[PDB]
């Protein structure tokens, strides 16, 4: 109800009635900002641009407001997420960046490395300060997630879950999906190396939200370590660009995201 | 252009007798770069885009270094350099946050056109709030992001051009007195100093006056320039070599994230050098 109109919600929701996968691309840089937004009008696909701590670490509100900004600007549904956030006041600091300017609409609040019980508290109340601030929520029931784990997670009020299961345990999968997948969209976490077959056989149990790295994001160091030095600054910011732009797409392509935003 | 935040920073620097460092950056490394040794050092700055950062992410590097400005804690504007081209200009200028300043660069064109072009397009700035620079001349040379004068010969500024320049409502000049874009070559800086005090004799108490072509300047040059009423150093290759260097060597080799810190930091280092060359560390805390 406070998540009334986030942004952030009918894109999973959406994939999952569809049967395909949001592509939820993590990136550094204006370079990577750039090639997401690229590459999803190019495909008319929806997309997620996501960050790390470390750019609100590094350029405080900057990387957020122009990411922001960029997505919201954007001919395809593209929303922005924050990453893998561990430190309850950093997830209090990115929320309140929505009580401006366009701030995040969805934190992952992971406190997955703290005890269980640590975790499920902490988690519903960074969930509660997300939400009374307009923010959709996802985190890790983080050995393996059980699907009893991921029911008191839900109770937590997160929106989408990040389930563990080797990322294979497709069974370990469905099992988790039969049991939340009607109250949370699931998440799946550690897809760099993934290929089409797995992501078809992940989408088809469950899976709405695909996050990538190291895929895109390496295309960016190949240029650098290859190309710097040699070519102009404007041009290695040009090659990256194509480059994980490129990257991208592929993703697109393989989690069938590709053309699915003219239907949204 | 009463309200104009550019405006200042030129007048304060040149009755104090300092100039407001005007780096151009290519990214938002640069940009935080600018920032932080800015805010550091206590100096007002200038971020510079080129064309190129409209021509390659629209709004997006004017939007995020327009907003960094105005959260910086001391005077910082921005300013598009070397515009050369009236349809940029006017697509930069309908941007206005967006530009504080532009640089109508048509010194490429002959020196009746130049004016021609230049008067025009300064009433299309002004109309929309920002200041402008113009070029009496023509220095030669090319940089990465500002176009080679191959086939064109160099042009040096006399008090009159100036004059001409002055009367088109232009802000501040950019005079040709024996600098150069990019590598200077065998023959090194060779600058004709008494050129320059007889532009600032004619026209300084009306325009600013701005140095190109100053990456490998020392700080004797620098005081040489200002002491003849230079208000703005524009300054390049000496900031963005840093992070060439700092890539070539470490991409690969670190994590992006340590990646883009080093770059910053290695950036962040010769800002404040030109800083404390040519006076500008400190003067914030009077403006
Ligand atoms: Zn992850
Ligand atoms: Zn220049």
């Amino acid at each position: 109800p406070s998540l009334k109109s986030n942004r952030a919600l009918p894109l999973l929701t959406f994939a999952r009635t569809h049967s395909f996968a949001i592509p939820a691309i993590c990136v550094y840089n204006l370079e990577g900002i750039l090639a997401i937004i690229r590459a999803a009008e190019h495909k008319r696909s929806p997309a997620m641009i996501l960050l790390f701590p470390w750019a609100i670490q590094y350029a405080d509100s900057l990387l957020v407001r122009t990411a922001a900004s960029a997505c919201r600007a954007a001919s395809v549904p593209i929303t922005l997420h924050l990453d893998h956030a561990q430190d309850p006041e950093i997830i209090k600091r990115a929320a309140d960046l929505s009580r401006s300017e366009p701030g995040f609409d969805s934190i992952m609040v992971d406190m997955s490395h703290f005890s269980k019980e640590e975790n499920l508290r902490l988690t519903r109340e960074l969930v509660a300060y997300c939400n009374a601030r307009g923010i959709a929520t996802e985190a890790e029931p983080g050995v393996l997630t059980t699907p009893e784990e991921s029911e008191e997670f839900v109770a937590t009020g997160i929106n989408w879950l990040a389930p563990a299961f080797g990322n294979l345990d497709y069974e370990r999968l469905q099992r988790i999906n039969e049991a939340v997948g009607e109250r949370v969209g699931l998440v799946l976490h550690g897809a760099d190396p993934f290929t089409k077959e797995i992501f078809e056989k992940c989408i088809e149990r469950g899976v709405a939200k695909v996050n990538v790295n190291r895929a895109v994001n390496n295309e960016y160091v190949k240029v650098m370590r290859e190309k710097a030095g040699s070519l102009p600054i404007t041009r290695l910011h040009e090659e990256v660009t194509n480059a994980m732009q490129a990257a991208v797409e592929k993703i697109m392509d393989m989690i069938d995201s590709t053309g699915k935003a003219e239907f949204m």
